[PDB]
């Protein structure tokens, strides 16, 4: 029942706006988004939603109480310089950008007005179906109710928890990049279904249902994923035969490699940002 | 009206019998006491879980057959002919026999039971453990003498606990490799993703939660999207970014091939289980 | 406080397994060594010398072991089983319980040979392992057609004195052979390698061996006394960002898990193939 | 008589607390553990045991005679700053942290009182079943009886020996991380049994028993682990066939790689 803004009108702005309005926590008309190119396909999607669109980032700031920064990490410093003087006492600035530290944001903004209210989050694209995974850290001058408000809002579109900021790059490598790992696994599983004689449409549907179902089981269980895996693996059966071939390929190591590589690239990019 | 006075039985009181019983009762489809399950060893952890559920248990498969309208065969494939010999003379015209056993053909079951009575009503099914959270993936094929309402009853019953669709029987071995074994692939992946989070500094509990939420959310997005998995992948993969870096390391280990390998190995083993 | 005062035990074969079991039983106090007899055609083996020092009766003649024994262990190589059954089949009596320890050899095949001489041989098949020598064996057994219920009970009592023991269906025994029968060799290989790792990083070999073996022993005991999944116990060792999780990743990268699955499979398959050639 | 404290109330504090009380060396109520998060599973487990719990590390220090530092390496200098002024002459400070040097600990504590008694330790979680593998090195001001007391205490929960401090990073890689390698191996061995037709519960029991028995054999034998392997490996048989497939995957190299990777990471944990 408050005004929300997005600097950037891309994949994430759309996913979050769609999630929030689907959840009934925000009205489309109370959301404004800005982008230099008002022609992107995400901008058309946001427009069909009933979100207000403008090329001017200063309008989005003036409209908003909660302001999401939804631009690529290297654009963050530029927009902070652009609208730093327009930030007001009322604003909660929520950065969604991978890698970008609360300290870097607070430093740019504090030049214009002291005590900016800053929250850093990492979320993912499934907020669009209200099954996101979101973490946030509160800044130096965030009020206690600011983190509570943020958890309330982001909980409407998935799992939300507060973390120490020093965990966010790792979360980025796991749940931020995680959907892409799943989409790749699902395409491959469907290819396997197809190789064994299934129609593609049926293979995609069953693969995706299998992954959704397994994930829900784990979330609702008190047991270790190893135990749930044990329960599927009948002695001498089809499943244990398949698990062996995954093991022989170092399947588990690949997913460990993936989380590590995404985390390291996130950290590495911010080092370049900090040096620059 | 299908579930109004239906009695269900399970030959086998193991992981699948428990999973389906928990799902059916959670769904509100059947009262727990309207379900019976039988096993030689009544001291398994699965028999104990079923007992606390309120499900009637007995060591005698004949008693399960007499109680049941719909009779689920939930034993290892090599035990199916043994129990068909045992209780085949007790299978009346009224029974719908639902084989959940990997690989075991409708033909083989009908050949056995037809020696006792001429028109045994036989359905073959492949399902998975996530029926326990009503997010299963189920296929069924109807036998020679299954009536039109038998398939509708089966679709209604198995749709209460997740996805369900009728298929040609010749797809079922493939489905086994994809969605039957699928949850085990997911559990392995989630354990490995959590290990990745942990290597990069996340507490285990948070890493498990975030990984599972990421998979669940991505699966949901795919099911609700009109777009190809590769396109959804592209929406997460920012140029030069963390995610595309992680995807490369997955590609470098042949991640996709491993999942194809798994679906294939499970399907091939299911085919061997029937020959043997 | 167990002791079989009326039980005479014999081993046909005086090798690694006969020594391991005799040593375990006598350490357990359930049998006096002079109530044990073992036979082998080679009476100049280290295992024969070790049995002699221990107080076990030795003879070259298998018929003497049979005549001494109530419980008769067949502790010869699988391919030697048919020969010794032909040799002593006519000497089997009502009182004998024949306990085959041979890898792969079916109750069926043993019962078929002995039944030619005298019907209703009481036969039990077991799979054990060398750690019975320190009373920490892993033993399974299956009862034959003519085995009394008191026969299985007695054998479990005896074999439980030297480690874990449980009854199984005979069709699981080749797989047990691949896991717990061959298992100690997998462990000895792992301990040698872990010690080499300790030495590479600067430890004296003796300390490296002690610490590695203690780590494995302790971990195994933890799992046995825990209600938690081995994955959960692993998780508790693995501090975020820490040493352990880094080492686990390099294990995963080499397909460590697959290798152990490969080993159990290969040992089980070889066990089945050898019998298939025998039969 | 002895009061024991843990700064940190996580996996290690729980394991050691469980071991010591199971050994009958300490009454649970003579142990106090502290943690800023009192809503952890480990804290609840310690609470059920009868261990005293507090969010205040100073309370743990004042309670304790032997004070175990059971926090992550990077937290160590923070808590040394915090409670350094509360360290008394009676205290033996026992650091269990991976990689953290006696030198670094004495440097911090020596700013407050001149002769802090510091012991560095590496142990492992099987202390919970009194079969831990523990090593320790004594600091500059640790008396001979401090080392003896520590050996008596840690020997009640498993193997314990004194080493030179320069060996501890390598021990961390072997016995510190070792139980996790064993749990991985046991899970995989059980998967193998299940593949070949065994029930999971039986496969887990048998695999664990096989490992326990084999380890015990080696500890009670004067023979090389290669010779013990030979005694299981009949010519042409099942075991030698399985050993070949292990060799073909470079099984031994993987375990060497693991010990090295843990030791090297332990050395990095300190350097930064
Ligand atoms: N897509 C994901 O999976 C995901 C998930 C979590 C977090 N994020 C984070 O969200 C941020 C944006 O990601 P995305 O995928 O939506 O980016 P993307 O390119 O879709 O969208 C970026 C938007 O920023 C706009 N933009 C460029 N310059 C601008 C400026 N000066 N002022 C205002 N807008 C400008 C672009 O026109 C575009 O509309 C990144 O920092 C990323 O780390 C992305
Ligand atoms: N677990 C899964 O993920 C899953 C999913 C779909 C289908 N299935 C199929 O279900 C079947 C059962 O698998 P599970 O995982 O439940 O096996 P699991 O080992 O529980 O065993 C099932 C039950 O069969 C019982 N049984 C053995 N002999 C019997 C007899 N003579 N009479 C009655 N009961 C007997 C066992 O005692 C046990 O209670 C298999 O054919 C499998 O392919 C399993
Ligand atoms: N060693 C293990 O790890 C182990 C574990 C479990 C089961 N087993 C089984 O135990 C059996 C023996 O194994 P082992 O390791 O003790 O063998 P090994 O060679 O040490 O001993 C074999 C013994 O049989 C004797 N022998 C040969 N021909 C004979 C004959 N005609 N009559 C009597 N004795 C004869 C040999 O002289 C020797 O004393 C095998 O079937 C093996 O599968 C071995
Ligand atoms: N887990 C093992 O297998 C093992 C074995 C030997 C040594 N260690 C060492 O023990 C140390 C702790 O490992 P763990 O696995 O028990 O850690 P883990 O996180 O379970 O527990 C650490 C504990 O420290 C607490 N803590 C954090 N900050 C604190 C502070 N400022 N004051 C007091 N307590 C604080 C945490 O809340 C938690 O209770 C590490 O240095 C590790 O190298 C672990």
């Amino acid at each position: 029942s408050m005004s929300v803004g997005f600097i950037g009108a891309g994949q994430l702005a759309f996913a979050l706006a769609k999630g929030f309005t689907a959840a009934g926590v925000l009205a489309a008309h109370k959301i404004m988004a800005s982008s230099p190119d008002m022609d992107l396909a995400t901008v058309s999607a946001l427009r069909k939603m009933g979100v207000k669109l403008t090329p001017h980032n200063k309008e989005t700031v003036q409209h908003s109480d909660v302001l999401f920064l939804a631009v690529k990490p290297h654009i963050i410093p530029f927009i902070l310089d652009e609208i730093g003087a327009d930030i007001e006492d009322r604003h909660i600035v929520v950065s969604c950008a991978a890698g970008v530290t609360i300290s870097s944001i607070e430093k740019k903004l504090s030049a214009f007005r002291p005590a900016p209210r800053v929250i850093r989050c990492m979320t993912n694209t499934p907020v669009v179906v209200r099954e996101g995974a979101t973490v946030y850290a509160t800044g130096t001058h965030a009020q206690v109710e600011d983190g509570r408000l943020m958890e309330q809002l982001l909980s409407s579109v998935g799992f939300c928890t507060e973390v120490e900021e020093d965990l966010i790059d790792a979360v980025t490598g796991l749940s931020g990049s995680g959907p892409a790992y799943a989409f790749t696994a699902l395409d491959a599983l469907a290819d396997g279904g197809v190789k064994m004689g299934l129609p593609r449409r049926l293979a995609v549907r069953l693969g995706a249902q299998a992954l959704l179902g397994a994930a829900k089981m784990l979330l609702h269980s008190e047991q270790h994923p190893g135990q749930l895996k044990d329960n599927v693996s009948s002695p001498g059966g089809a499943t244990i035969h398949a698990l062996h071939v995954l093991e022989s390929g170092g399947f588990r190591s690949l997913l460990i490699n993936a989380v590590e590589a995404s985390c390291i690239r996130t950290r590495e990019l911010q080092s370049m940002a900090d040096q620059e």
